[PDB]
């Protein structure tokens, strides 16, 4: 593959540089051996390498500075030179000499004039996950990585520029921030600004990345909690101080949903980093998401309930009171067990008590045209998972719920028509509608959590479990249905059919029917036997489960799905607002305008220290 | 709404302050521009800002002694000022000073003489849950919350009134007990007590709150065990020292419920906060707790079980051997499945075994007559809570107990009227009767505590999740009605109408009947694949329900619930009392007479220390 590849390559560059002995004294320092290769033979000192590296480049990888000085005495050409092959396109001497924080090399390196300006577009440069460091392509963006602040001013002082960015757009700043060690990186941080021009506009902290994200903005997305903290001193204001208490102002621009999908709080709820989560906990962040949701917010998601069940409820009402079934053709005889008075064709009728039955189906297409109004935009504009990432109409479930108005779609075909599957597309409604009815269970109260179990059983180690209780079943149902073959079915007949056979055990998995028992005719001898084994098998199969549950329920779980759950509720309050008019819903805060102070919005928060 | 009020006037203050050239010097300490607008410029100094601040206000805030001395020497007249606004009505230049610890600030106001008697009556000075502090009204108050002690004594050099009480009627000791730093508040409240006048009577210590407590009842009240443990020391008496052995007497004067509602008890048992539970486990209640249940208390809340239990079982007995049920009208025909013989309408008969049935009938009105005098004081006097918190005739459960005798009493208008619904008032007794019985559970062994658990889960959980569990019942019970619906229910007819088919359906959610299977005939196609739904969808909710079970049973909640247990156990012990004749249960302690020491009842407890 891939992996074998550079795997080779490095094991194809040692033998080079074994192979090589220009390569090699470089390699290993033999100062003495240096001059034997230049001076008195003529070795070609432009010399490449397995990866395109020259003799400076294997001088610098491993520190070596004595013998590193002898090939710019000899060749001063060589510091110029970038590195050719694909992995390690465009690193030069001085990319290797900052990485390895080799302070004289980097300082004698300049001296000769290295550019400051090159970029390393090497694939082994790349932000990928099979890649271990991103360090971005320049030399600064080395420099400020490892932390050396040494360097970074030595590298400002020869012309680096800090505005700077790599093919990803990424600034030294944007660098910084995905990097592990957060509480060094504050400091460099610092640092790096000091030599911005002052002026108000243009700051780098202002620069965009690509997908038009900033320092600031792009720390919430990627949960660095440290940087987050550290960079709100920029943009927070201390009104006055009075004894314990302060109150102190946030400046909530970047922060709050007005600047369309810039906002800071979608791009935590859309995002698929856990870590993200803990960013709306913060304190500038938490006041604003509960003041969002205890007022404006909490009445609005029941009022929808409300509405919903209500639409829910009168449906089922059309249903219960569905068309007459009478029973026209008296067949019977054929499969005498058929029973069926069936509805089917009449094409309504006179309407007194039928009247109200149509104003009922009437509200039927209103919710298969505003589901579709729903439906319209689930393709339109969005549609991978900028759907599944902005659906908030719900959130989870209410994939369900565009499915529900396709059968009441289909249910209207199946009326007009007359078929006889009159009662399947029309019972699928009834399950959907009610069992979403549930979504409004988030929020809410303390169910919510309990709603965040079971939606994660459903959609996740279920199905994987289900087809170990698929298997066993196949055996047993299997079994059963062959020693039952033999007899007569009339009294005790739980298998009379292979389709009933394994309906029948699937219900004795559960414990469901009596199981099948019957003490005036004698049974087959193997029926006894095996149901021996099956309730055994059943019962260590529900234990273990049971037992299994318990790989959750540890208090960091209880942590972490109240976390899970007040932060969905989070989710909720942010679309709800998107999607809902301007003229309610009031933005949170208060302008500073008519105090001239910011012409933005701000959130007055006051605490107290014990 | 009101929060956002303040965060506007917070933001308005500062408009303001910037606006006024003279405001803004003293907030920046900009002490040459002062004299520039004072001396040359003759601007308004009794400038009134946006609180109604003065200038002084304003520096004192942000503590500037240069610029506030300045303000002092143009104007003298600065330091009477208070602030006009309705938030700070009432604070001076002085109450800011002393929040602030300014101590060079204070004693240069103090010497221009201002009054160590001005209130800040402004609401956000108000003991009230939005705000962050409670100091009391009084400069005094102040300096004791802040810990500056250098502040406190010298404000009372200068005629500070330790007695002072603010509009709820709490001296500074009572400010000092509803404080974080309880460590710190001890010491400070030593030093207040120093300038006492040295009367026994009339001590700072005894003045009570309007409500009528007092530092050392309040602190029981609000949970304070460090003041609690503290104030102790005041009241309690060391007899003598034998090797490790001590024997110490306790004043038992404000504990003990002798003082009407005043006791501390009382106060703990009736209150609604959590903290207060562990003042009843501290040595001088424990004792005295314990030897009030263990005996004259244990014995009489199990005799009254025993009255009870047998008052109930007698009403069973009338129940079982009810009037003769022979059915005169042989209707039958119509509703042919109704198969009633009813009683009703024979107005008693001879009465050899029907003798007894009235005298068991005439114990129905004593308990009818005797909750009625439980019922009559249950709006006489108290009724509000006034009777949920002084309830203990019961206590936990016993709302039910004045609805049963209702049910008495009901069944007695059902009787000499002989309606069809006999059975239904008379049924309702027989199963809160007896539900009741498990209110004697509490307290007994340690089914108390198990009783505590099943307490809680029927009033709080329950309903929340019983409407989870009251939906997807509505999908699933209608769809089955659906498909059942079509054909002939005269076999399997489960759900034969819709009332059946929720309560069919809701019986099968517990797995209680075998599920509907029938294997003569051949069902519909819906209810095999509905089904099977069912039976998983069932599994998950009892499942995760079982697993959401362990948000409690962390070894903080086995003792949790245990000392809610015990304390509602000394909940019951302080009413029966209280409800009891003086005659029995005697007084705890001996009392301070015969022995002149005290003229009150102490409890002699002597300890080991290890
Ligand atoms: C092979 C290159 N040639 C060399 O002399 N050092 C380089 C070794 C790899 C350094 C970068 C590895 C990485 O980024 O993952
Ligand atoms: C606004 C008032 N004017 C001022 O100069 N300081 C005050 C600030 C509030 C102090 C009390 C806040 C509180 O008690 O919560
Ligand atoms: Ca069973
Ligand atoms: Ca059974």
């Amino acid at each position: 593959s891939w992996a074998q590849s550079r795997d080779e390559q490095n094991l194809l560059q040692q033998k080079r540089i074994w192979e090589s002995p220009l390569l090699l004294a470089a390699k290993e320092n033999n100062v003495q051996a240096l001059y034997k290769l230049l001076k008195f033979e003529g070795c070609e000192v432009h010399q490449k390498g397995a990866m395109g590296e020259t003799a400076l480049h294997i001088a610098a990888l491993y520190d070596n500075n004595e013998a590193a000085q002898v090939l710019m005495e000899a060749a001063p050409e060589l510091v110029f030179e970038p590195m050719t092959s694909e992995l390690y396109e465009g690193q030069t001497a001085l990319h290797i000499a900052v990485i390895n924080q080799n302070v004289n090399l980097v300082r004698a390196l300049l001296a000769r004039g290295a550019s400051v300006s090159a970029r390393a577009t090497g694939s082994v440069f790349h932000y990928r996950p099979h890649n271990l460091i991103y360090y971005g392509e320049h030399p600064l963006s080395f420099a400020a990585c490892v932390g050396s602040e040494e360097i970074v001013r030595l590298l400002i002082e020869h012309g680096a520029d800090i505005r700077a960015q790599d093919s990803l757009g990424n600034t030294v700043l944007h660098i910084l921030i995905l990097q592990p060690n957060k509480t060094f990186a504050c400091q460099m941080y610092n640092l790096l600004l000091s030599y911005d021009g002052g002026d108000h506009l243009k700051s780098l902290e202002l620069v965009p990345n690509n997908q038009g994200l900033t320092p600031f903005k792009l720390a919430g997305v990627e949960g660095n909690i440290v940087m987050f903290q550290h960079l709100m001193q920029k943009r927070k204001h201390i009104q006055w101080t009075y004894g314990p208490l302060t109150s102190t102002l946030y400046d909530l621009t970047e922060i709050d949903s007005s600047g369309d999908d810039q906002s800071l709080l979608e791009l935590i709820v859309t995002t698929k980093k856990r870590e993200a989560r803990q960013i709306l906990d913060q304190t500038p962040v938490k006041e604003l998401v509960s003041l969002k949701w205890k007022r404006y917010g909490r009445p609005y998601f029941c009022v929808l309930g409300a509405i919903y069940v209500l639409y829910i409820i009168c449906f089922t009402m059309c249903c219960v009171y569905r068309p007459l079934k009478p029973r026209i053709t008296n067949r019977t005889n054929p499969r005498d067990n058929t029973l069926l008075q069936q509805k089917l064709l009449q094409e309504a009728y006179v309407t007194p008590k039928d009247d109200l039955r149509l104003v009922g189906e009437l509200v039927s297409i209103v919710g298969a045209v505003i589901i579709l109004l729903v439906e319209i935009p689930d393709i339109f504009r969005l549609g991978v998972t900028r759907f599944f990432g902005q659906t908030i109409l719900g959130g989870p479930f209410h994939v369900i719920i565009v499915t529900y108005a396709f059968m009441v779609l289909v249910t209207m075909v199946m009326r007009l028509t007359n078929s006889d599957g009159e009662v399947v597309p029309m019972s699928f409604a009834l399950v959907l509608g009610w069992c979403n009815v549930m979504a409004f269970a988030r929020g809410f109260q303390m169910l919510g959590p309990f709603t965040i179990m079971i939606q994660k059983m459903i959609f996740g180690d279920l199905m994987r479990f289900c087809w170990l209780m698929a298997v066993v079943i196949l055996g047993f149902a299997s079994a059963f249905y062959i020693i039952f073959q033999t007899e007569d079915p009339d009294e005790l007949g739980h298998f009379y059919d292979y389709p009933m056979a394994l309906f029948s055990t699937f219900e004795l998995f559960l414990t469901i029917i009596d199981g099948p028992a019957n003490y005036d005719v004698d049974l087959p001898f193997m029926y006894s036997i095996t149901y021996a084994a099956f309730a055994i098998i059943a019962t260590l199969l529900m234990l273990n489960l049971l037992i299994a549950m318990m790989g959750d329920t540890h208090w960091r779980v209880a942590h972490e799905r109240d976390e899970l759950w007040r932060a969905q509720v989070v989710a909720t309050t942010v679309m709800l607002e998107r999607k809902l008019p301007r003229c309610l819903w009031p933005r949170s805060g208060i302008c500073g305008r008519e105090y001239g102070l910011g012409d933005r919005w701000f959130l007055r928060v006051e605490d107290r220290q014990d």
